[PDB]
């Protein structure tokens, strides 16, 4: 109890979500940064206080690794780079073999197995040999169409299917997203865009449904997406995309996922600027099917950004605490706000 | 391998829809059934399910069930009160067997019992099982589903949630445990004799929260007001004429450092639809960002309880032993599979 040390975090990409992480771990009583990481020229050797605007010990973002990932150095690393688990297991891999816990923003990294099952295993060996913890989360995939899914089936004797959708608004966005997601294409450019790589549709159906499956023991015949444009019908324009009536206003992406060949679990994520335009609500829709039904909805969506640096911030005392190994949303404790000294959520 | 045994202790509306489930539940069965009630010793639970499977005779006497070896777990849904659940939940745990329980005080026992709820700590983990209290409200809806909600924040101001429902297809018994048809006079003289019970729960609901979120509290305070009708309203069981009292309010203020940081709310009332109010659980959380959910209508009581108690029994047997709560369990989920791969060994 006395004379307990802050939760040592390395924030490892510093990028959008690092940023706010960063920013979030400085104000919250009981965590502070020994370590900022990125590959970013503009960011290497800066203190990290003048990026994010702030007071506090500085810290020196290194584009070199080594120099904090060391053997009893940190509590944990906060790993915000890439989505795919392959770029981000060499991270893992050091951080872990150094004894460092591990959270990390992957979509696919939400549920390794879905997709590397080989890879999702190592990661598991070595964590568990170096005796830490390994965590994908996210608002989603991680949270709003998994985890809190899964939740609600607690309250069910039976459940038949699952829908759900998630609806955001990608006006406040520039133009790397407006590309990512098709915005002011025509629907013949947005299938070689999607055909190409360059509309990127949502990452992390596959581990979401996955999940799903897993906690409530379906057994899955096969997953199948659709990535597809969302023609608009009416005019919409922002400072970075102009769609006009018969041009893709954006990318909706659908999962299925399948037991003995049948749906049980349809996820949606239409991504547009301005579904006020043609009366599309934001916000995320859940439905149980089953006994009995429940129909969830929270309005306006969940923010993706803000929730992201949240939830990976607030989930730094679980893993810590989770016995070692790659663990996901179906093995912690409850997820919850750190409203006192995060000292004190540690178990001693 | 082999099927998780559970013993169902009391089997009331609760009772015997934790038995029917576990019954057509794959990978559990039910080893024995308890009651006190003359009406039901010495049955078949089937006769009481209406069920056709092997039979299972209530006893009124839990000795006869409740040993060394005899099941992995005990339901126990008999009282709202940690006293009057204390001596089963002792005598399940002293013979090596988990607990689960509906009593609304223990969703959260160290709210209003921390004596009894460490004695109940100290025997689970001398008898390496685990015991735990849950259900709709408390227990989910009104205070983990919250808890969760708020790890998607970066700070939270402060949390506002309501849950309505309709008494209408419930019958007499409940009219009068919520005041229904009453006088607002006869009404408060019902609360001060205890013949209105309103909602057991608040205190341990706004406790669990504020032990998740590392707040302290400055106190709890409850209010338990009458609902006066605008509306003639009428089920088989109660008759409402404009004026009178059509349901009760339960609501619960957590005070931290004096301000006021959670608030719950539970009307219940008969046809709240003949004036303008939605049933549903509705949750709102200030703080950054804010969060609005609702769930249209609400989970309902008592089958989303049924389910909560099966569908928690796994994560009890795996939990390790003591008493537990909501905050330290992995995520509830329902059991489409074999409940018995499940079960994780240590
Ligand atoms: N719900 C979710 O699951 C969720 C939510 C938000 C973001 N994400 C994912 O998290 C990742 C981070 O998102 P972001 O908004 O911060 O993106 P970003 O592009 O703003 O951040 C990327 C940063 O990481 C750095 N980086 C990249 N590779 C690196 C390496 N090998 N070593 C060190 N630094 C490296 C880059 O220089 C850049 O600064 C993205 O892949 C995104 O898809 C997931
Ligand atoms: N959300 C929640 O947390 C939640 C939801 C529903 C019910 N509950 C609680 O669970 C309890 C069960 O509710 P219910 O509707 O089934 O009640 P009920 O009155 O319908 O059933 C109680 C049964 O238990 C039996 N019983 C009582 N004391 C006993 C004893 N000492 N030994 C053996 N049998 C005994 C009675 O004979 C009766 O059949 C209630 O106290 C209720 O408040 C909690």
């Amino acid at each position: 109890h006395h004379h307990m040390e802050n939760i040592k975090v390395v924030v490892w990409g510093l990028g959008a979500m690092g940023s706010g992480i960063a920013k979030m771990i400085l104000f919250k009583k009981g965590m502070e940064i020994v370590g900022a990481i990125d590959t970013d020229p503009n960011k290497r050797g800066k203190d990290l206080n003048e990026i994010l605007g702030t007071n506090s010990k500085p810290v020196y973002i290194t584009s070199e690794p080594q120099d904090i990932i060391k053997k009893g150095s940190a509590d944990i690393a906060v790993i915000v780079t890439s989505s795919y688990v392959e770029k981000v297991f060499p991270l893992i891999k050091l951080a872990v073999e150094n004894g460092i816990n591990v959270i990390t923003t992957a979509e696919e990294m939400a549920y390794p197995s879905a997709q590397h099952l080989e890879l999702a295993k190592e990661i598991d060996r070595l964590a568990r040999e170096n005796g830490v913890s390994v965590l994908g989360t996210g608002i989603n995939p991680g949270f709003v169409l998994d985890y809190l899914i899964i939740a609600l089936t607690g309250v069910c004797v039976d459940v038949d299917s699952i829908k759900a959708a998630r609806i955001n608004d990608l006006s406040p966005f520039g133009k790397a997203v407006m590309e990512e997601q098709g915005v002011g294409l025509t629907p013949e450019e947005f299938e070689e865009g999607v055909k190409n790589g360059t509309v990127a549709g949502h990452i992390g159906f596959p581990e979401s449904i996955s999940m799903i499956c897993d906690a409530l023991g379906w057994k899955l015949s096969g997953i199948e997406q659709t990535r597809e444009p969302i023609v608009s019908k009416t005019y919409r324009e922002t400072p970075y995309a102009r769609v006009e009536p018969g041009y893709v206003a954006g990318c909706r992406q659908i999962g299925y996922g399948k037991v003995d060949g049948e749906v049980k679990i349809e996820l949606e994520h239409p991504q547009q600027i301005l579904p006020q335009k043609e009366g599309v609500e934001t916000g995320d829709y859940i439905e149980i099917k089953g006994t009995p039904n429940i129909k969830l909805s929270i309005k306006p969506e969940i923010p993706g950004g803000l929730g992201t640096i949240a939830l990976c911030v607030n989930m730094i005392p679980h893993v810590i605490n989770a016995e070692p190994g790659l663990v996901t949303m179906l093995d912690l404790p409850v997820p919850r706000a750190i409203m006192g000294d995060a000292r004190d959520m540690i178990r001693r």
